């Protein structure tokens, strides 16, 4: 800082990998900045996606019109000017990875629904990006379902998970109300495209082939890795919807478009009524199946029983399903996991009142709870119904919540936990707010005052 009030503001250009230096003053703007430094750089290059971003405070400055001093540049900061688009790769719940170019500095809420756009995802809000601990898109073609590769990849993948450390993968759900760039994203690093809140509003056949496959994926997936539990009994039946639905999603149709519904008797292969004989219901649409347990149900059931028997249990099953149609069998299948015991609770580390140990708040659509971090089982209740107020005290990373009846709920988490746990609590009472709307364009104002607000 000159005794001029000018000084040098240093500026590294990221992909020349070139450093610039321009004295300035509080008052220069940052649009100024961009245009002397075009200008200094002196190249035949594109530059209209580069914009000014200052690592240190880890905000992007897009404002063109705004001075230094507004934002609070002094002498010794020191920025990048860095294209705003960056590569990045999403898997999907259906286990595929999908390169896109993305806004690294726009707010995660608005490229989560840039994304679902792209994709014909309706309710962008129900989804966002998790950090983790390539498919070419053909039309339609995410609404398609596909079995796994082998038994032998599902085998290689399923590593069953204590739950305190399925816990501490809810550390990375990004931040809603700020950019990639400002949460340690890299260029082409992949993040998990999933569902992350349970609450699915207005799941639609007509519209949804596209969101409702994707959701039955991550169903399917939870299941078979053993994410979460079922009974034999609803292991079976969800080896007979996936059955089905893949037998479905392969056979050829009179339908043109992936993105549509697949009726039984409209595979090439069926067998019209009264063909095979004048007595009708007395064989079965499809006449023959082949039911394979190896890809069907989690690795655990083969350990446990004989294949012979498992393909017997799969066939009974089987019977209840074989006349839905392809989108009907997701529904099902996401309709029973919607019923299972642990359905749609999202766990994280969390010290309570008189606990010696940790132990894990659970957060769902309409409660929070205490729980056992070593079996998952639910010391007490709090119905967000009740629910007047929350606090976080961010220097304690005490999250304490207020009910009716003046009743209490406190509990300790990490710093990263507490900033993720306060937007599940913001964003669970925004998506109550869906069925009430009388304006059904997505209100991302409600949504950002209700997580970062304040």
């Amino acid at each position: 800082m000159g005794s001029d009030g000018t000084w040098e503001l240093s500026v590294h250009v990221t992909d020349l990998n070139r450093d610039v230096t321009l004295r300035v003053t509080g008052e220069v703007h940052i649009g100024g900045v961009m245009l002397k430094l075009v200008e200094k750089l002196d190249v035949k290059k594109d530059w209209s996606d580069h914009a000014l971003w200052w690592e240190k405070k880890r905000t992007w400055l897009l404002k063109t019109h705004w001075t230094l001093d507004k934002c609070g540049i002094q002498a010794d900061a020191k920025l990048q000017f860095t294209p705003q688009h960056k590569l990045l790769r999403l898997q999907l719940p259906n286990m595929k990875y999908v390169k896109v170019k993305v806004n690294f500095s726009d707010r995660v809420f608005k490229a989560v629904s840039d994304i679902c756009k792209t994709f014909n995802i309706r309710h962008p809000e129900e989804l966002s990006l998790l950090k983790k601990p390539a498919l070419e898109l053909e039309p339609g073609i995410l609404a398609v379902s596909q079995p796994v590769t082998s038994p032998e990849i599902l085998a290689k993948m399923f590593k069953p998970q204590a739950l305190l450390d399925k816990a501490k993968t809810n550390q990375g759900w990004l931040d809603s109300s700020r950019s990639l760039m400002e949460q340690d994203v890299k260029e082409n690093e992949a993040l998990l495209l999933r569902f992350k809140y349970y609450s699915f509003f207005d799941l639609n056949p007509k519209y949804d082939a596209i969101r409702i496959n994707q959701l039955y994926e991550q169903a399917k997936w939870a299941l078979l890795l053993e994410e979460i539990e079922c009974t034999e009994e609803e292991m079976m039946m969800f080896a007979a919807l996936q059955y089905h639905i893949n037998k479905l999603s392969i056979m050829t149709s009179e339908n043109h478009l992936n993105n549509s519904d697949k009726e039984v008797d409209e595979v090439d292969a069926a067998l019209s009524d009264l063909e095979i004989t004048l007595e009708g219901g007395k064989t079965s649409t499809i006449l023959t199946t082949d039911v394979n347990p190896e890809c069907l149900v989690s690795p655990r059931y083969l350990k446990k029983y004989k294949s012979k028997q498992i393909t017997a249990r799969i066939l009974e099953a089987h019977q209840n399903v074989a006349q839905m149609s392809l989108i009907e069998a997701k529904m099902r299948f996401i309709q029973a996991w919607q019923s299972l015991p642990e359905f749609g609770i999202t766990h994280f580390i969390a010290r309570f009142q008189g606990g010696k140990r940790e132990e894990l708040i659970g957060i769902a659509y309409n409660r929070l709870i205490r729980m056992d971090a070593s079996t998952g089982d639910a010391i007490k209740t709090w119905r967000f119904s009740n629910m007047k107020q929350w606090n976080v005290n961010w220097e304690i990373k005490m999250v304490t919540v207020e009910f009716a009846d003046e009743v209490r709920l406190s509990f300790i988490c990490t710093e990263v936990d507490c900033k993720v746990v306060h937007e599940f609590i913001g964003g669970y009472i925004f998506l109550s707010t869906r069925a009430k709307d009388q304006n059904e364009s997505l209100d991302e104002e409600m949504f950002y005052k209700l997580t970062s607000g304040w």
